[PDB]
């Protein structure tokens, strides 16, 4: 049942809301006729697609135009075992595909945060997970997709070839190449959906950074860490550093080899449930409670599942969801930042690390090489100026934010943030000339 309505539309910040016409049809050939329809006026005010509103800014919204929900188109064709590979509408989410390849031996490639994301938003903003030094982003296990370009026609392409060009542009394109309605992924074999974990504590930045420059990261696929951004220094940085890879079977004790590849992570058993007012006493704050917490995320070899490993904040004025990476080797500069965000007066008490890997050939790729935060600053007086001096700390250590996290940067800013988006910018007036894919991100950032 295919219908278009007037919506009020915001990211998963909650914020710079607009409204759009939402298209929502599971038949694929109602949105090719949109795209004409939009085409026909020579451009009018756009289109943009939309998946599960996971990305925190304004990319998957487009105000005055058309938001297409792609949802709705979410046929799994085919996974086959011998060849790894999936066969998916674009509207298929990770958590499905997940569920649905695990009876094959497969795994998703890159899983973020949430299992809450589409394909078409997975290519979109080329997303990465704990695994990015070992397996780059998302992009980088396509291995064809199918767009719908302006001129209404479907475009098959693939990461080589002769429409290499236009395949990474789509990655990390923000659904501004045109509308990505199937893609074909690699998959990652694996015998078990467990993890074989090591768990480690740090006293401080430095010593976080020296656990991720020992050379111990290539030991693990994946890793990431949880640290202190509001503690002065020298507990500033101090880090729950979480790392592992996928295990075999044999890895697994004796009553849970019957189902190596069983997913069982859901209970009601939330910590907020079993303790309503805290899990603080009189020896948290203390060496007792710097011990407890040291040991208790000090392990080796530990059997996790999904959740315990890879899934383990709420306020009045919303949040400012902040993401960055910083190049490898400016590690002093990096430094720098964390003390300017811990002197700042705005706290964040949910902070992501990562050390990313090498980068891929799509120009608006966010990872590059380097360290990776994500902060969560609940909204207050003095913000969007403090985040606007750290937007600039952050281009002149090299680095960039990340669009799929981003709801109020300059087109200035990102432009020299992004060296390579002239090129991008090229490559989009070649496929979309009169401007059919519009949303309110390319408005502001100035790529439409
Ligand atoms: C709790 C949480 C945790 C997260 N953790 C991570 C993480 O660890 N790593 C990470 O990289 N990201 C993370 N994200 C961000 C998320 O991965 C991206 O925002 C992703 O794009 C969301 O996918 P979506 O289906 O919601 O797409 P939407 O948010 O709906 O859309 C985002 C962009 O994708 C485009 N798009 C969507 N569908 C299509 C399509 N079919 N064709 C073409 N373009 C399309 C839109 O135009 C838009 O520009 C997280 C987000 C949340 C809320
Ligand atoms: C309140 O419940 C929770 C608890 C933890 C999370 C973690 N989410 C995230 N994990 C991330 C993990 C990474 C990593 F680990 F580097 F891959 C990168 C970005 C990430 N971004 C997010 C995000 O929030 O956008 C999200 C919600």
């Amino acid at each position: 049942g295919a219908t278009t309505t007037a919506t009020r539309l915001t990211g998963w910040g909650r914020t710079a809301p607009s409204v759009a016409n939402v298209l929502r049809t599971p038949d694929a050939e109602m949105i090719v006729k949109a795209v004409a329809r939009v085409a026909e006026s020579g451009g009018g005010r756009g289109a943009i697609a939309r998946g599960l509103g996971r990305s925190y800014g304004d990319n998957a919204q487009n105000g005055g135009g058309l938001v297409i929900d792609m949802t709705p188109l979410n046929t799994i064709h085919s996974i086959d075992a011998d060849t790894k590979l999936v066969d998916i509408d674009a509207g298929v989410n990770l958590d499905q595909l997940m569920k649905a390849a695990l009876p094959f031996g497969l795994w998703v490639p890159v899983l973020p945060g949430t299992r809450q994301v589409t394909v078409g938003g997975a290519i979109a903003c080329d997303i990465h997970g704990k695994n990015h030094h070992s397996a780059g982003s998302f992009g980088n296990h396509v291995r064809s997709m199918d767009l719908l370009t302006a001129d209404g026609e479907i475009r098959h392409l693939t990461p080589t070839g002769e429409d290499a060009e236009l395949f990474w542009a789509t990655v990390g394109g923000n659904g501004l190449t045109g509308i990505i309605m199937r893609a074909t992924i690699e998959m990652t074999p694996t015998s078990t959906a467990y993890f074989i974990a090591d768990g480690d504590v740090t006293a401080s930045l430095d010593e976080t950074i020296a656990l991720h420059s020992d050379g111990s990261e290539a030991r693990y696929t994946y890793s990431s860490a949880w640290f202190d951004a509001i503690s002065a220094p020298p507990k500033l940085g101090r880090a729950a550093v979480s790392r592992g890879r996928l295990a075999t079977v044999e890895q697994l004790p004796a009553k849970l080899r019957s189902e190596p590849l069983k997913f069982d992570a859901p209970q009601l058993l939330t910590l907020p449930d079993v303790f309503p007012n805290g899990l603080a006493n009189k020896y948290t704050f203390g060496p007792i409670g710097e011990l407890w917490y040291r040991k208790s995320g000090t392990y080796r070899g530990k059997v996790q599942n999904l959740t315990q490993f890879y899934h383990p904040a709420y306020g009045p004025a919303g949040f400012l969801q902040y993401q960055f990476v910083i190049p490898t080797e400016a590690v002093d500069e990096f430094k720098k930042i964390i003390g300017v965000i811990q002197a700042s007066g705005h706290y964040s008490f949910l902070n992501v690390f990562k050390l990313f890997g090498p980068r891929n050939q799509a120009p608006l790729s966010f990872p590059i090489p380097g360290w990776n935060i994500c902060v969560d600053f609940p909204i207050k007086d003095g913000l969007g100026k403090f985040v606007s001096e750290l937007d600039r700390r952050v281009l002149e250590f090299g680095g960039r934010l990340y669009t799929a996290k981003d709801s109020r940067t300059t087109a200035e800013t990102f432009h020299a943030m992004y060296p390579r988006v002239d090129e991008w910018i090229s490559v989009r007036r070649k496929v979309d000339p009169l401007r059919v894919f519009a949303s309110d991100m390319a408005r502001r950032l100035e790529l439409l």
